[PDB]
């Protein structure tokens, strides 16, 4: 079994996203090991296709990209209490801070390493998770101005998280942008200029160009998965195809597929999913086991290829179809395949 | 792993193996460590189970068996799921026992015996109602094994089947018929085994020479309706609290704002999500244990984080404090079975889920 990532599709999706972003620079989001597609290979491909920067949640993710030889800018924005920012600084990793405590921790690491931090501030425009709130932003701006005066930080970015990953027309997107503009006015009042400001995820990138600031941060759309499923594929091509070989044929006629829920085939797909074998759809029957399940063939031989999901070009189910059956989202579908499902690549 | 961990208590594994050996009576135990030890770590659990009296190990694939061998495991290892056209040579050269479930597979194994010159320690997997050799094909299987055994191409170690209520008695009766058909055709196996964890613990009258528990080794109940059956779940999934914050009544939480605070309250941010194995459908249903108190999840589970409600009572949580998502339940935390109930699955799938930011760690047995 394998989870075949078509880097040609990644490259195509990156090119589509850049058309929508217009003059804005694109930050390809490759957290969670490239949403299960492989952070390093997707990153290399996106940068080749015109992405300017990479975005990840954790410094650990950023250090992994650096260790694989990535030299492009990388921004990390989720830091657990206790983190040592020193390794990030020595590896030229940009850090988004979301509290004065995080800033103070970063500054101690700047003095320790002797390395000026390229810093972004993450503010709360409505998600209400971890961004700096409006009342705390002035104090943060003052501390940043002081630190920048002593050449301890370079003030690169202002960023915020969108509330809706898939609801572009909701006026909360417009509200969050108005709130973001207000934060920028607060900075002006404190004599601070950020190099760039960014709020857009994939949904906002493709559908709200009127809310684009200096950079866009698409993730899901890089992998070809529609950020607004009710609109169809949005001209993207899902990059991941999950397939496995028929391990046994047994008589109707059934095929044994040797992957199961420990490999990420959601157990709740039992008796509901279909797979594509030699052009035809074959429904799963019976439970998904830990490492195998059966499908009903109703012209198939041991070793033949069964496709569980993909872009849909050959009539195979899509990750969205799995999301529909399971009651989830394709984000969770593509971060599931593992174990016996080996990640592979189709070169572009 | 500082951020989050799936901590496996090897003292619990030892206790569970001891319990299983008690139930197995005179029979020996094959501890089943397929799927990287049901998410607990095949090698570490294998080492601990053998040290607690397990006689042998069971896995699905030869690849799993080779991984144990490469980590220095020398005990017997049996593999029973093989892709068509497998070259059994490496298994024979690594002293991996092979269970065959078809005549075609036996032919593949006997070819590998001819190519390598290594006798195979063979087990036949028969179909008692569940793959497997069927009654129709078994007479031809026995004639061939008698032939291979006479030239010492194989050592005839095992006869096995897998259990799929009187249906249990029916499979056992079919299994005994296989043993009789082999005995009357003069083909003797060293050992016969039918029993998984459920049979081992609940149907001792159906114990043959060996039992093959998996799930109960990890302390998870093989008959959940009967309770913990004296076993202790070995996996505890826990994470450090990354942020504590206050919110006002009326404020939304997490992507989509699917939860609106009915009152001013305090929340904690736990930095693991569905890409780490926290099923997204647990959103708004699961509870965590923090400093002895249950805290419900609020809002959607995100890719790598979610939020829990600490309540508006005096704050008793700090950043860096420990949140327990599930465990054996000794401290009042949820169990893997609780998760299985909430999302409509089985604990087998729960414990094979944690990954990503959830680092597997080990507590040594005292």
């Amino acid at each position: 079994a394998e989870a075949m990532v078509d880097l040609g599709a990644i490259e195509h999706n990156v090119r589509v996203l850049r058309e929508h972003a217009g003059h804005a620079q694109l930050m390809a989001v490759v957290k969670a090991d490239g949403y299960g597609h492989g952070a390093t290979r997707v990153a290399q491909t996106a940068l080749g296709a015109g992405a300017a920067e990479l975005g990840v949640a954790t410094v650990d993710e950023a250090l992994a990209l650096r260790a694989d030889g990535i030299t492009a800018p990388v921004l990390a924005w989720l830091h657990p209490p206790g983190i040592d920012f020193g390794p990030a600084l020595l590896a030229d990793v940009q850090v988004a801070v979301s509290s004065l405590r995080q800033l103070d921790e970063l500054l101690h690491a700047v003095r320790r390493t002797g390395r000026t931090a390229t810093v972004t501030v993450k503010v709360d425009t409505g998600l209400n998770r971890n961004g700096v709130g409006p009342a705390q932003f002035p104090a943060m701006l003052t501390a940043l101005r002081q630190a920048m005066a002593e050449d301890a930080v370079r003030l690169r970015g202002l960023m915020s998280h969108m509330v809706y990953a898939d609801k572009p027309d909701d006026s909360i997107n417009d509200v969050q942008a108005q709130r973001f503009t207000a934060f920028l006015a607060q900075a002006r009042e404190q004599g601070v200029r950020f190099e760039v400001a960014h709020l857009s995820n994939s949904s906002a990138t493709m559908a709200r160009p009127d809310l684009t600031f200096d950079l866009v941060r698409p993730g899901i759309a890089v992998y070809g998965l529609s950020p607004v499923p009710a609109l169809g594929d949005m001209g993207l091509v899902p990059a991941m195809t999950v397939k496995c070989a028929v391990a046994l044929v047994k008589s109707t006629n059934l095929a044994l597929l040797p992957i199961g829920y420990a490999d990420g085939v959601f157990r709740s797909l039992g008796g509901r999913l279909e797979v594509l074998i030699n052009g035809r759809r074959c429904p799963g029957v019976g439970r998904i086991c830990m490492n195998q399940f059966m499908v009903d063939l109703g012209d198939v031989a041991e070793g033949d290829e069964a496709i569980l999901f993909g872009p849909g070009i050959r009539g195979e189910p899509t990750a969205q179809d799995w999301a529909d059956l399971v009651g989830t989202i394709h984000y969770e579908v593509v971060t599931s395949p593992r174990g016996r499902i080996t990640r592979t690549y189709r070169e572009a």
